[PDB]
């Protein structure tokens, strides 16, 4: 059996092997990479998501969000706070001021010590879940915006047509501004591009192991499990590395630099931060593998996490016991 430790695996496909998206992904699960949660993909040498990033300050951030944490440094959970809209290149001068730079640090560790260490006492501004892309037409190898779609995956493997679109997302970051524990929604892969700036670092459970880290996070956060029986999809709750080692949940961790792709695996939890002003495109996908993911995946009916329309046919064809309850929750 491959990769019976769970590592996170690192694989540098020559630009022959950067052709076929699908027959790559199944290739590195051919070697275990999905018993890890994550993988790192570094793009052969030859090539270019587009020419430059020289032309994108006028993008528009209509709802950044601040992140107001509340707990205690290695257990807390943060919410998003509106705030008004502004352009890319506002967000970047934003991001380098004095209140919001990454502070001087000697490496990832440091800069990883200090993030944990003082990350509740800041509450950074994120622009998430931008609907766009910063891929060129003209790049033919692992754009975000051109890979097959889900709804076409689920015809192909079960047979009817669904509605739904599936696009990507832009994310502009600044130090601290940070991704809570979470799986996928439908426990999808996703795929993440660092298109430029400064580093992100991820934290991730194998999926064999998720239920541990529900088991957790259920202790740690007892009125909000009360709650929802799946609050995790709520999207809001940290828990730090040391807290992960207390208490023996199996994880590990990597840091992504731009020009580099990861794939989060199916019921793969993952959580992480950004070192400082960057922006990242990700997009949700399927394989044939997934389909048993989507099956089983747990919903959040409570109300908070209300998702996009494209989930309403995965519940009804995948989970038609479930629907009914799932979909008055979205309403
Ligand atoms: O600004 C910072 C460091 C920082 N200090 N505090 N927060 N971040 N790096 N920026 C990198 C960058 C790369 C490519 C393009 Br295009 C534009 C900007
Ligand atoms: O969860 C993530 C990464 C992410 N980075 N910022 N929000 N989420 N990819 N899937
Ligand atoms: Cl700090
Ligand atoms: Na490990
Ligand atoms: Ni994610
Ligand atoms: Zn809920």
């Amino acid at each position: 059996a491959q990769n019976p430790n769970c590592n996170i695996m690192i694989f540098h496909p020559t630009k022959e092997e950067f052709n076929d998206f699908d027959k790559y992904i199944a290739y590195m699960e051919s070697q275990g990479a999905h018993r890890a949660g994550l993988a790192k993909i570094i793009p052969p040498k030859e090539w270019k998501a587009r020419e430059t990033y020289d032309n994108i300050s006028e993008i528009l951030i209509a709802t950044p969000l601040q992140q107001v944490a509340s707990g205690r440094a290695g257990v807390f959970t943060q919410y998003h706070k509106k705030k008004k809209a502004m352009t890319v290149g506002e967000y970047r001068h934003l991001a380098n001021s004095k209140k919001y730079q990454t502070p001087p640090h000697q490496n990832f560790e440091d800069l990883e010590r200090k993030y944990w260490k003082n990350r509740i006492y800041n509450s950074p501004i994120y622009g998430a879940d931008i609907s766009g892309s910063l891929f060129d037409e003209n790049t033919k190898q692992w754009n975000l915006g051109h890979l097959g779609t889900i709804q076409d995956l689920l015809e192909k493997e079960c047979g009817v047509v669904i509605e739904g679109v599936n696009t990507p997302y832009l994310y502009f970051g600044m130090w601290k501004t940070t991704f809570a524990w979470h799986t996928e929604d439908m426990d999808l892969y996703s795929i993440n591009y660092l298109h430029l700036g400064e580093p992100k670092t991820w934290y991730v459970v194998p999926p064999e192991h998720g239920q541990r880290l529900e088991r957790l996070a259920r202790e740690l956060f007892p009125g909000s499990s009360r709650g929802c029986g799946a609050f995790l999809r709520h999207k809001v709750a940290l828990i730090s590395p040391t807290v992960l080692k207390e208490n023996g949940i199996p994880f590990n961790r990597i840091t992504q630099e731009a020009g580099e792709f990861m794939v989060t695996f199916p019921y793969g939890y993952h959580a992480g931060f950004n070192h400082g002003f960057n922006c990242a495109e990700a997009i949700n996908f399927a394989t044939p593998r997934w389909i048993d993911y989507g099956k089983m995946a747990s919903q959040c009916s409570c109300g908070e996490a209300r998702v996009t329309f494209s989930m309403d046919a995965f519940v009804r064809i995948l989970q038609p016991e479930r629907y009914d309850l799932w979909k008055r929750g979205q309403d």
